[PDB]
């Protein structure tokens, strides 16, 4: 980032948030803070969230997600480059009707990844958790896309890569931008 | 973090503290300092503490906890994303009636983790300590939630994960926010 | 990066010039896209110049830049200075047709995508199928930008293909080889 | 931390010093510098030193200690979270009558830790030193607490963990907070 | 570096660029940017490029080189301390007649270094490349020095170290400064 | 290091106070010497105070400080706060005779030089000869500063020698033990 | 390095350059830049270069050296603490008559260090180079000191450590200071 004053900061002035990295507790905390701030400046005006991320932590993602739905402003999402795992999720969380993607953008969805370690009990505790998480997310996706849960389930069994059009068709995005 | 003033700093101007990392001596020291500062600016106005943390050091946590109860202002807590171990604890420490959580927030509670090393004596010294710590915390939770000690004890024997509603039911939060203002 | 005259790269951005002099990854892409978006907001009418000296990078990170370039109103002129390979070469070719330059000793290299699979037969197939489409997708874009028929681009990028400024001009990657600015 | 003026710095403006880390030559040097600075701004006004530290170097600690007793201002200490080894020591060094601690604060005291390496002679040189150090410190504690040396000696043979009340009873703190004002 | 407002920056104010490190994509990018900037401030005034470098990437070097020949201003070069590989090259790229070097400066030239790895084909692809690179550079040197290609070729077979005078004689520099 | 107007240590320098609270190496010496030189340029008349809490350091780095102290016009007062060993102790003793203080529980340790040789017999001899002279050189300086006869300093620094504030006062390292700042 | 404006920078304002580290391409580049800058501000006024360095790269050194002789201003050198290898060299490069050193300063000179690796040819290429370098430097030293080349050669065969006086006698410095101003 070129200190022209942060570049990303000047862009925030026009109500634009840039997510171009993996999603972890830290990134989430920043983006959530940006969202909260924008909502305080003008809870009326729209917000744009560009997304080019490989995914990240399930919780960190939901923090962003909920924050988006929580604030008054409508958050428009634009998948630029690539949006997978939570990244894809967040793209779909954008205000229905304002979820865009560029021509060669790419989108990928899949079931949750995790790990258990310890006693049988402990592992069960973790397996039960992740499974609910999977179920919780799939349901959210169903609403955002329109696909029936059954589909989302079978479709995210393994890495599912989709093109912008394929993404439009599935119900992840609403339109493919070409000129600004 | 952006500089459009430090972002987290501008948010502090509206009396909002952001905890989005593990809790250690350092983080505790920062948040306590923020709380103390806010209390000096206007000991009358409310304070909001967003929480998305995996937990941390028992002592570092209590430092925050006590500081919250100590200052005049009422600290409102909002679990955003995830609050476990001390994180969950702090969420519950928020002014009764103003402890919120978002729809897909998640909350986990459990007994303390630690380690002993050395002579039998030394290990006993540590085992006796941690056990009291566990007991001390559990009692605090009982008050904050309303659950009887017995329950908190049995319920935190091993990692206990709860949804926002499950959290509301247990007495950790008071309401699940969905719309702002 | 010398502090004053404040980032030098920043002062250069003031004259609407973006410098890409490193590999291309999610991070770099994010910065450059941000610069492009910013410039388009300042004056969607004026031209933009993107100097390029990069070894290539992530396919996605690249397309992000690519699409952003085609997306914004301003016309993005590209100048291969030193070296432009993989996505780097690609981006050079994405510059507004007619304003894609390269200096005398610039060098340009193109090739098919690199990647890796790991896991069950299924998983590997999933990856092989993906990369292959990616290759195909990119090759098509190149055909348009260069004028070469897909067939050529395919056979020509089977293995690292190094080209000189002239060879690059001939292939249709650049339009002119700059020599001075008086 | 957050820059809204560094936060720890703004807090120093109200004459408050934050010790929330282990104590080493470096930390000591910073805190001593802060103390000296505050004494130059107004040698009349009180100073507050919040403490949440695991302890540290015996010398680094004494530097702070002496500096506290040296300057004109009276240094009030507040154990927030946890104060052990030198940390505990410093808490006890606070101006008698103004050594506080919050509800769930925790305090631990113990004899010195060290190491020798080399020739018999060299080890003896080190053993003789540390032993005097132990003795020197114990005496200081006796004065600050009121306990007779005999007690301090036997009581710090091995890690001794105390609760806020237990700490009040021993004579380490004077009062336990709860509500500011 | 110390503040004067950076020191290397204040020196840039008098139109002086300092190259005192190896040459890599990054360094090249910085220096090229400095050159472009200076050319925008006053395409009429001269520019001075002090050089004390062990060499670097062939491409990173050429980027600098071409940029020097490309801009309107004349770039004067001064080898201070040591200039080898590309470093030497850049010294020779300075505006003919204004390529200086201090008394105990030292200059070294040599053929390109690189590496191949993989299938016979792949290695051939790399060998063919580097060889052309060598040839390309040698030709550039011939022009800048005046030496016939034949000489440059045989002379750079292995590390060739030259003193300021030896450098003057070869045609790399034009004069050895004593006290400006 | 809390920046507040501005870095704590800097504001303290404004009142002519230098803080040495770390080991002594080429770097630290360079900073402290620079501070001393600066203070001497601001007012070569006014006194300077050098607080010391250091484990010691490089013999040369130390002497650099030492000489600089004796070199400048201002009189440098030293205060051992916490601990002063090896060069640290040395520097404390270098303070203007009469203004070398120490707090109640300060501690001071002195000892002969530490080093290492490596290589040919010759090379090792070169190093052994050097360090020995260094030891001798320093001991002499200490004799003057303390008042103790060389013989004593020699025998007394054969192995780590730890001294209390009083023991330090008695030896002649400090002049008075402070109790009030005033 | 305390920000008063930075100490080293304020010192540069009075035309003083501080070299207190090993000498490498980077340090050389900085010091050269400082020298060039000072020469632009007032090519008439003298410049002082304090030196406390263990030595460094032969080329990095020469860059400084030549730059010193190149600029109009006369560069006065002061060995403070220690000056070895190139460091010693630079001390000797100071304007004859203004090369000082403090009482306990120390100065060490020696022949060049390096390394070869590869084919016989390659090694010869390097051996031939370093040898010329040694010869080149020795000659410079002869001029600066007054000693005949033969002496410098034999005298730097192996690490040669000299005291301030020994340094004065050899012709490296001109006077040993003892009172500034």
């Amino acid at each position: 980032i070129p200190t022209v004053y942060d570049i990303y900061s000047r862009l925030l002035k026009d109500r634009i948030i840039m997510l171009g990295s993996a999603i972890d507790d830290n990134v989430a905390n920043s983006i959530v803070s940006q969202l909260l701030f924008l909502a305080a400046e003008d809870p009326e005006k729209e917000i744009s969230l560009y997304i080019n991320s490989p995914g990240g932590s399930i919780t960190a993602g939901m923090a962003i997600y909920d924050t988006m739905q929580f604030i008054k402003p409508k958050v428009s999402t634009i998948c630029i480059g690539m949006a997978a795992s939570m990244g894809a999720f967040l793209l779909a969380a954008g205000e229905k009707g304002k979820r865009y993607a560029l021509p060669n953008s790419e989108v990928m969805i899949h079931q949750p990844l995790g790990g258990a370690q310890g006693q049988a009990t402990e592992i069960e505790i973790a397996a039960k958790r992740i499974l609910l998480l999977r179920d919780k997310l799939n349901k959210v996706l169903a609403e955002r896309t329109g696909q029936p849960l059954e589909v989302i389930e079978r479709d995210t069994d393994r890495d599912n890569f989709k093109s912008a059009e394929e993404a439009l068709e599935y119900g992840l995005i609403d339109k493919i931008l070409t000129h600004l």
